C-alpha cells in the first residue's frame, strides 16, 4: 500500500510495503521520510496518519510531522532532535516521548509545534511565538495513534488532533516562515534511550 518510488529515506529510517520505519529499537538513531513531491501550502492541506512511539514507556525520543522547504536528502540530529532538529525553514509537530531539559513546560509524552528546527519549547514561545506543548500522558503504549493536522491557507491556522482529540491550534501564516511550496514528511531519533518508531500515512489532501 506505499508506492516505495513516492518516498525518500535518510539515515536510519527505511521504507516497508505498508510503513516508513524511522527508527529501529536501536540507540542513537535519526532517520526521515519524505514524501517526493511538494505541496503548494497556497491552498489548504489536511494530513492523516498512525504513529507509532514504541511498546517502551522509559524509551525515547519521539517522532515528527515536517513542512520544509529544501527537499528530500534532509535530516536533524539524533536523540531529542527527534531526526528534525537543524531542518530549516521548517514548521514540524513532534509527538516527543522524553523530557529533556528543553522539554519545559512539558510533563510527559507531548504534541508540540516546532519551528525552523528548534525543539527548545520556550525558546519558540518567546520568539515565534508557539503554543504550549499539550501533554498526552504516556503514548508509549504498543498501539497505533491516529494523528491529523489541518492547514487552512484561508485563516492562516493549523490544527493538531491526537486520537481524535483537537490537541494544539496556531494562528501563525506558515507560509511566511518556510514559502508556498514545501516538502512533507517524517523524522524520528532515539538517544541513550530507545523505541521502535514508525509512521502509516492514510490520506493527504491539498486544495
Ligand atoms: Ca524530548
Ligand atoms: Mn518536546
Amino acid at each position: 500500500p506505499i508506492n516505495s518510488s513516492q518516498w525518500i529515506a535518510n539515515g536510519n529510517a527505511s521504507i516497508f510495503p505498508d510503513k516508513l520505519l524511522l527508527t529501529t529499537d536501536d540507540y542513537g538513531e535519526a532517520g526521515s521520510v519524505w514524501y517526493y513531491k511538494p505541496v503548494n501550502l497556497s491552498e489548504d492541506l489536511v494530513v492523516e496518519f498512525y504513529a507509532y512511539l514504541g511498546d517502551n514507556p522509559d524509551g525515547a525520543d519521539g517522532i515528527t510531522f515536517t513542512l520544509q522547504s529544501l527537499g528530500t536528502n534532509e535530516l536533524g540530529g539524533t536523540g531529542g532532535d527527534l531526526g528534525y532538529g537543524g531542518i530549516s525553514p521548517s514548521v514540524a509537530v513532534e509527538v516527543d516521548t522524553w523530557l529533556n531539559d528543553f522539554d519545559a513546560p512539558a510533563t510527559t509524552d507531548h504534541i508540540a509545534i516546532d519551528v525552523n528546527g528548534n525543539i527548545n519549547h520556550t525558546y519558540n514561545s518567546l520568539t515565534y511565538p508557539t503554543p504550549n506543548p499539550y501533554d498526552l500522558g504516556n503514548v508509549e503504549d504498543g498501539r497505533e495513534h491516529l494523528i491529523k493536522i489541518v492547514w487552512n491557507a484561508t485563516t492562516k491556522t493549523l490544527q493538531v488532533y491526537f486520537d481524535g482529540n483537537l490537541s494544539l491550534t496556531w494562528n501563525k501564516d506558515i507560509t511566511q516562515i518556510i514559502g508556498n511550496s514545501a516538502y512533507f514528511g517524517f523524522t524520528g531519533g532515539t538517544g541513550g534511550a530507545k523505541n521502535l518508531q514508525y509512521v502509516k500515512p492514510i490520506y493527504v489532501k491539498n486544495g
